[PDB]
């Protein structure tokens, strides 16, 4: 929109640049990747920053940002707030690719991978619903709670059958490392929503709320992808033999 | 919306309660489920009532309900009618989870499961299109007819290759029982649409139309899930050995 | 809309008729298809014209067509143009079914098929974003470029691991033929977008732009499906034995 907020603007352009750099680094890193399992995981990995760039373009252009009036009870009840709904929306595409990458690395069951992606999509769409609901504060937090439930379904797989699959696939070392990053970093998103302007609004700055999500993306997406890709490039032997 | 219709309101809250009770019953029933195939189907099953609750929250909050003006020729031509479009929309997520549960139980081909889910999604989205179309009555019913065609694609699998897979997976008894429930109960949805306010409007009450869908959901989702889960919990032997 | 343009109208009705004829021809051609791989690919194939008909109904009814104001710099800057956004939207469902059909025929890896469909969906949604963006010309073309990148991900599979899979599946002859059709015909869509009213507008006619896409659909969907189905019906032996 007619945005003149440098704090807000910078939080978006910064990741267009970092995501672009990521794509180049990854394409390069895959220069000598053997066909099969390795090459595939490499493909799933390149998609992460590509989707991310698309997301930040939507926000920067104003296409996926809108004004939402907060309901009675909210700290900003009666006011219109800038909602970056494009973030929720695009996650529904980026979280599934992150999970496919991990699923392949761990060589998990097809039925398990499918159930997890379904739960992840549900988590993202109910989160969008929480942000878009304007009739009553009760419904906004009800969606947030249901979204949390789907999040638990996704996490349960990472702590159970996916870890067991990685152990039999010979990738337990890298999986355990990535699992910690996923759980810790993913817990950051619902905390930002809750503390930010759309939840409790303990922090009323939209620019600050935006920078919090942008920093998380840097680690949950770009650094995560790099660590995964770097391991695969140096362990094509154990990955391909699966 | 500014709804004061108790008939309409009650048809929604009733299922928020029943769906909530279902989730608890299911989590409990899965207390002693062995890892592998069983545990997975248990996961796919818990997702059904979770998605359902999300759907009823959307309707209750007014987020996924809207006013649609009926075209010339319609029994209510020129009037604005309350459309619970959130139902169509959410089915696109709930019907696929019901099918995954059945697909696993029957241990069907990956290519078959994928084709069926695609047809199911097409059925749900063209049904939404039928409800949202306002230019001419002809187009509303054209979408309804195409939606019926996708429904036939889904059903053809249940009467052919999915039954054959269940027979070789040792789950033909439970599959045949669930198949009857699915076909009979699913035929109920297009009949309600056709007889209700959005189709022919033989019944002009939006509250009554809503209660019809709510009753179907109780059986097609909650009772269906219970029957499936109860069998799996008592036959983990034949399910896991797949 | 209040369309009186015969050029535009005819480009839509023509394909409702051709798509309808296609469905009948295909159902018929599958009369004596043996169960298993063959029958499945037959199913994936019938879905193509079904989805296509749904798409043209959306456009004809006006449900998925809208007016978009072009930004400064555009050849039609400041004017409102008719956007057939329903095409982009529905492709997100039709391109994936075309790819499933090919994936089965070639008996490709599950992880590869999944990565490709994800990239295809990204291609379609960023293309929609390009069409819907109105704030600045820069963002419209930025989305177009990102969409092109996803297109490359999809194509890379057709020239690498999918061809290798078809060779080991004994379907390299038919795959190589279909691959040429897919690549050549798919390159046509971004060219029409670029040359048409939404891109550079070298051709400002919306009716002409619409006919270009309609002709491509005839070959990329109907003729493509026929060629694939006809081969399968005459080679059920090599297909099923997979
Ligand atoms: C549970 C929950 C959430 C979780 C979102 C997550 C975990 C997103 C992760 C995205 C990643 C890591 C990368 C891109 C919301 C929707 C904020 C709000 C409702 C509660
Ligand atoms: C064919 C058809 C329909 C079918 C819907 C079905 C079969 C929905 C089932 C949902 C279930 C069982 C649970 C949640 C519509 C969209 C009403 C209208 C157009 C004709
Ligand atoms: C890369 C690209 C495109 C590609 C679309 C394609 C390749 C569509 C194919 C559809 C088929 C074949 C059948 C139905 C857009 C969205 C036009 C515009 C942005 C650049
Ligand atoms: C699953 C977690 C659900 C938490 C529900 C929190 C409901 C409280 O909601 C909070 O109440 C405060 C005081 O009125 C307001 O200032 C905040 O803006 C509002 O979000
Ligand atoms: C696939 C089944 C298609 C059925 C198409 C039915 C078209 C008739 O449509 C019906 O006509 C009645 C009389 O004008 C009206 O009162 C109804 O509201 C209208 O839905
Ligand atoms: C990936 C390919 C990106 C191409 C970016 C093209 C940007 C130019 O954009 C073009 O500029 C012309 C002159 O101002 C206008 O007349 C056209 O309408 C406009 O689309
Ligand atoms: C690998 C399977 C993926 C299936 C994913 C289904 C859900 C896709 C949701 C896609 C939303 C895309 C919106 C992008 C918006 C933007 O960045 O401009
Ligand atoms: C297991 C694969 C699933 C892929 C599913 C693709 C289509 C998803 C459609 C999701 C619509 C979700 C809307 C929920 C709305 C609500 O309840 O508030
Ligand atoms: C086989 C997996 C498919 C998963 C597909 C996910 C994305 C589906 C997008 C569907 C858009 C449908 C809109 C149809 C509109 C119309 O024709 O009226
Ligand atoms: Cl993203
Ligand atoms: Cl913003
Ligand atoms: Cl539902
Ligand atoms: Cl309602
Ligand atoms: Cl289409
Ligand atoms: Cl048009």
């Amino acid at each position: 929109a007619v945005r003149e907020n440098a704090l807000l603007s910078s939080s978006l352009w910064v990741n267009v640049a970092l995501a672009g750099i990521a794509i180049l680094v990854f394409v390069y890193m895959g220069r000598t990747i053997r066909p099969g399992r390795p090459r595939l995981i490499w493909g799933a990995t390149l998609m992460i920053p590509l989707v991310s760039i698309s997301s930040y373009l939507g926000l920067l252009s104003g296409l996926t940002v809108g004004m939402i009036e907060m309901p009675a009870g909210h700290a900003l009840a009666g006011e219109m707030v800038r909602s970056q709904w494009g973030r929720y929306l695009t996650w529904a595409l980026s979280t599934p690719m992150i999970l496919l990458a991990l699923g392949l690395l761990a060589d998990v069951d097809l039925g398990s991978l499918f159930t997890v992606i379904a739960a992840d999509i549900g988590m993202c769409v109910t989160g969008l619903a929480a942000a878009m609901t304007t009739s009553a504060l009760l419904f906004r937090w009800a969606f947030y709670a249901i979204s949390c439930a789907f999040f638990v379904v996704v996490l349960s797989a990472l702590v159970t059958d996916w870890a067991a699959s990685a152990s039999s696939a010979g990738t337990a070392e890298i999986f355990d490392t990535l699992r910690v990053l996923v759980v810790v970093l993913w817990l950051g998103y619902p905390i930002v929503w809750a503390v930010g302007v759309e939840g409790l609004a303990l922090v009323q700055s939209v620019g600050a709320t935006s920078w919090a999500y942008s920093v998380l993306d840097v680690f949950a997406k770009y650094v995560f992808a790099f660590i995964l890709l770097r391991w695969v490039a140096n362990n094509e032997r154990t990955v391909a033999v699966a």
